């Protein structure tokens, strides 16, 4: 019974092609079972005659079975590189459970064999695991049945890479046992030359690194992208051993604490301008970037920070002082000492907010742009705003605190024209001719104890928007009829209210109005139900 | 609760899309339950935003539910015809078992 697969493997032994279609068609007569139809396929996807496979495919109907063996036709038609005929079996694959169990059996033989196409096809349109094992029945998950280390430790260096590039990762085992490769791998393809290099070691999953693998380059750049991975430690040159390193990414990783300093003297990367070590569990910050003169932006948010830095109250501080960018929300910070931050000068843009704070820090004469501060347990702000940011600040986040009533200065402010100050529990404003923020295009003034509101009348021309829904109010302040330019108001969520201002039709840049839960007496139900317009 | 839906919905609504990038963020952060960040994602996409729907699936890596029903962001994407948002969130979709149910829907 078994002589009629050699009989067929015997016209393809010399070449006869159409012997064995002939052959082949008598033993799919005589082969009724599973088992031998695939056989019969095996054969020549095994010797690669694409045809015979296609016939026996679309006219016989063979079936194709999903045990991840050698016997397989299509892990033998990877096994020669046969890409056609892996492609041609693997169509014939029927239900939407793609049987990914044999796809990465095969994948891993194409790496372990060489054949880079069939990995490639596999991986790309099949979507088979580059990071799982090729673990059949009776099997172990080895890293020898892992694709990326198969391809590497057999040689195979194009597959590897190319597996790396299409969603393969480094871990320890490659490193520790195969440092050779490993670090020519990351010391050529992951590098954009530029001496100052731009290397991107990110997104690999690296669980270390180390001086070895770049350190010789640190002339000018070693590398500058080191986020995305599971590093917990790092040598003390990645922070401040490096000379002409420009911008540093230590973020998205388990960097618990970064190396510190002694002083200055141990700094050489005196040239950063900008560093990024947020999402990480850092508590505090290395008082090392306070050494930084130059650095221009720092961003550690995303932290379980308490503090900015440890309290050294009495260095000569140098560093930060031109800092334009700092970015330390998402943290527990319930105080900002004024001594590290008054240290700053040239900061812009300031981002505490969704943190514990509870007092605004003691202002100082620093251009602030922008400053978020919401999402904290804010109950004041300080009343020299107007002294510092009269002509710096635009955009203002207090918004959602414990605050009770905002001082005339934020209002006395004149660059200032985009306010969040929601989420409070504010009841009454400054008189509106103390106000000078003519450039206000937005004010969110929703989510609070608020009733009289008024407005100065140059915003007849500037705002755009008003919320005032949620709020205490029985009555719409007749102050709203100035506002003829706003384009977007908000009234709803005011159950006290009846009476709908007849002077609100006066206001032609109207669009949109939040007549969320409001019964107007004084328009009929019709009108109500049509909207706004 | 809802309201931030709506909030967002109202960013879009006016063609803010910055606005709505930055509503977006806040309810992702007040938004931990999978039906909420489904609709979080679905909002977008409805709308034909594939740059948010990119965001989302890489930056928050929204999870994409497998329910063949109308509330479901591929389905809506494939409502609208956005053919890129479609590809777009069926390639996120995780494991070997394709959800062919939600396909054919």
């Amino acid at each position: 019974r078994s002589r009629r697969t050699e009989g067929i493997r015997a016209a393809y032994r010399r070449g006869d092609r159409g012997g064995a279609r002939d052959l082949l068609e008598e033993a799919c007569d005589q082969c009724a079972s599973q088992l031998e139809k695939g056989q019969l396929l095996s054969i020549p996807a095994a010797y690669g005659d694409l045809e015979m496979v296609r016939y026996l495919l679309s006219k016989r109907l063979v079936e194709l079975p999903t045990e991840p063996t050698d016997d397989n036709p299509a892990v033998v038609a990877a096994y020669f590189g046969h890409t056609a005929v892996v492609q041609e079996l693997l169509e014939s694959l029927p239900g939407p459970c793609s049987p990914q169990r044999l796809l990465n059996w095969m994948l891993a033989l194409a790496c372990q064999r060489g054949h880079l196409g069939v990995v490639k096809l596999l991986v790309l349109t099949h979507g088979a695991d580059p990071e799982s094992y090729a673990v059949r029945k009776n099997e172990f998950p080895v890293i020898v049945r892992l694709p990326l280390y198969a391809a590497i430790k057999s040689g195979n260096e194009d597959i590897a890479i190319f597996l790396l590039r299409h969603g393969a990762y480094f871990c320890s085992y490659i490193l520790l046992d195969s440092p050779d490769p490993s670090k020519h791998l990351l010391r050529k393809y992951f590098i954009e030359a530029s001496t100052a290099l731009r290397v991107k070691w990110s997104h690999l999953r690296l669980p270390w690194v180390d001086l070895d693998w770049l350190i010789d380059i640190s002339c000018q750049i070693t590398e500058l992208d080191l986020s995305a991975n599971c590093l917990a430690t790092l040598p003390s040159v990645i922070p401040w051993g490096l000379i002409n390193l420009r911008k540093l990414n230590l973020s998205d990783n388990h960097l618990g604490e970064l190396p510190g300093v002694q002083s200055s003297d141990e700094i050489i990367c005196s040239r950063l301008l900008e560093i990024d070590i947020s999402s990480n569990k850092l508590s505090h910050l290395p008082p090392g970037f306070l050494h930084l003169s130059k650095l221009q932006k720092l961003t550690a948010s995303k932290n379980c920070l308490e503090k900015l830095f440890e309290e050294e109250n009495a260095t000569n501080w140098i560093g930060l002082r031109k800092l334009q960018e700092l970015d330390i929300s998402d943290n527990k910070l319930t105080e900002l000492p004024a001594l590290f931050l008054h240290s700053f000068k040239s900061l812009n843009s300031l981002n505490v907010s969704r943190n514990n704070l509870k007092v605004f820090p003691d202002p100082w004469a620093c251009p602030l742009k922008c400053c978020k501060a919401s999402r904290n347990a804010l109950e004041c702000l300080p009343d020299k705003m107007a002294v510092f940011w009269k002509n710096h600040l635009k955009d203002v986040d207090f918004s959602e605190n414990a605050l009770k009533e905002v001082p005339l200065g934020l209002f006395q402010l004149d660059a200032l024209m985009f306010l969040r100050l929601q989420g409070n529990q504010l009841a009454a404003l400054p008189p509106q001719e103390k106000w000078t923020c003519r450039q206000l295009k937005t004010l969110d003034l929703s989510r609070n104890q608020l009733g009289v509101l008024e407005f100065p009348a140059f915003l007849s021309e500037s705002l755009e928007v008003l919320c005032l829904n949620d709020n205490h109010l029985d009555t719409v302040p007749p102050s709203v009829c100035l506002l003829k330019s706003l384009s977007e108001l908000y009234l709803g969520n005011n159950p006290g209210l009846r009476e709908l201002p007849p002077e609100l039709g006066q206001l032609g840049n109207l669009w949109q109005l939040d007549t969320e839960d409001l019964t107007i007496s004084n328009v009929p139900a019709e009108i109500q139900k049509e909207g706004p317009k």
